[PDB]
């Protein structure tokens, strides 16, 4: 009789927030008990932002949960760690979806290593290695997010070349690259380039579905979701991989994208021009087919649901003993006083 | 009877603005004629911000200059290029101090190559190669800025270790690095780390003068002035070089800094710890001496003044013929209508 509680303090916003809702949904679908605990900002705009099928409990100082319950913490929100250090009750899992933001939740690896974390769930084997590089020695698990089914190819134009890119990361580097592209491209046809930085996620899917090429400005990725979305959409991916230490991941390779290294703006533009000429000649890259096959095999919902069940059941099968409590004991939560 | 006109539209702000004032000062000191032309914002706060020894002329639609005069344009401020394309009078030099911002002034290399630019002055041989990589074929020259004399070593503490760094660039990467440093450093002593991002330039000099180590977050540099300031101050420089294509510059090398590559946060922290232990043991790096010698020999005011005279005289000795004007003819400037 264990519930997994996922703390939120705001409307779901970041990629990471939406993944956590998918964790909750998969858990509840497959016989587990999972809920949002909304720690603060208990106002209608926030409350109403959680879909109907997501259970929400409100934090109130003095409420009681069960000693056996599990908190699934972000790598951020330091205050969740300091509060829960006030009791011996509960288990703690960290869902670290952003290894380079580990500094937003905990002071150092030492503090993580001394905390009663039972497991760290990560998006990728790369993330595991990055946290271990940082000095973290806690047990780790991988559950990669999935690409929603509405990312898929649509018919692409046979008379104009459509390129899309995001400036969410590397805003200034996209301007540099596009300057090289304008400087080096000598083909006849005008290029159709669209910045999708501020599109809604379904609009991103729509734009990619019709795009021939996705110019990648990925940066310090865990998995590389934008690129995988592009691959799901049948786009040729050209540009930054998101991994300076590219050798520490095995999702992206020479056969599913034209990757460049930091600062390689000329090579980036040259690869774009090569990709443009392939589309102009109606001989699109075989890297598109490889990218499609990658997403189909590894990054859709069925496999995610399998991995959620596997990983969370393994955690439930391997919990530390409760110190100072029995299962079913009620425990007051009064560790936070928010505005 | 040639005057060099340096356009400004605001109080001197950026590094580049202050370098241009030093160009003006050197030119006027050594027998040339150079002035600011203040294009707009002719209000006391702006007017008063120019030092007394900097000549300032105000743009007014309908004013006259001499056909032979030379405009020294920034790589930015597109409107200066479009305006001056309305006449055959004048010569144009570009002082491109920021090659990665070339996109802020001109659409492409093609547009630069077709413009009547007589010479592009740059901060470094690296910058020359970068612009040429981009497809620019105009003649180029190098005048490196100098480090002001108030950057120099002061006595440094023998009992605490002082590190300084800037977040002007790579704001988020400094947090990542400091997280690795906190995670990996196991020495006794508490570190004295100061962020100087918002210090005045003289305060930067003061802080560096007392600092043992400068942690470098340089990014897409032309020359690497912050690092050179640190070297002038007797700091050990550790971290990012500012040059992804490090092989295309020859200022920084293994003997004057502990440079790391992109994403190498662990190696960065490890080099910092090595530098900390050297200071703790009173055996500071010989790279400090090499850095001092570099600045003394190449980056002080006397050499800058030599290079200004050399480069600008070479330009005056090699001007294109005036088309459609004689020397001494008056030419109306009415190409801009600013707020």
């Amino acid at each position: 009789n264990i519930t997994f509680y996922f703390p939120f303090g705001h409307v779901p916003t970041y990629g990471g927030d939406f993944v956590n809702l998918e964790h909750i949904r998969a858990l509840n679908k497959h016989g587990f008990s999972a809920k949002v605990i909304l720690m603060k900002n208990q106002i209608p705009i926030v409350i109403e932002s959680f879909p109907k099928d997501i259970p929400v409990v409100f934090y109130k100082p003095g409420m009681e949960l069960n000693a056996q319950d599990v908190f699934v913490l972000s790598e951020g929100v330091r205050i969740m760690y300091s509060g829960l250090a006030q009791t011996q009750a509960f288990r703690v899992i960290v869902h670290n979806q952003n290894p380079f933001y580990t500094h937003t939740g905990m002071d150092s690896a030492h503090d993580i290593n001394r905390y009663r974390i039972t497991k760290i769930i990560t998006p990728s084997h790369y993330t595991v290695k990055k946290l271990e590089e940082m000095g973290i020695t806690k047990p780790m698990a991988v559950i990669s997010p999935y690409i929603p089914e509405y990312f898929k190819p649509a018919e692409k134009s046979n008379e104009e070349i459509r390129i899309t890119y995001s400036r969410r990361k590397r805003e200034e580097e996209s301007k540099i690259l596009l300057f090289y592209l304008r400087s080096l491209y000598r083909g006849k046809k005008a290029l159709h380039i669209r910045n999708l930085t501020n599109y809604k996620r379904e609009e991103v899917a729509e734009e990619m579905s019709k795009a021939h090429i996705y110019a990648s400005f990925a940066e310090r990725e865990s998995l590389g979701l934008m690129a995988l979305e592009a691959m799901a959409s049948g786009c040729h991916v050209v540009g930054f991989s998101g991994f300076t230490d590219f050798e520490n991941q095995d999702v992206f390779n020479e056969e599913n994208g034209d990757w460049v290294k930091e600062g390689e703006y000329k090579k980036f533009a040259e690869k774009l021009i090569e990709a443009i000429e392939q589309i102009e000649n109606n001989t699109p890259s075989p890297k598109i087919e490889n990218g499609l096959a990658l997403v189909n095999s590894r990054f859709r919902q069925d496999r995610f649901e399998q991995e959620v069940v596997r990983v969370y059941q393994d955690i439930l099968d391997n919990l530390p003993p409760l110190e100072g409590f029995n299962e079913s004991d009620k425990v007051v939560l009064d560790f936070w006083h928010f505005d």
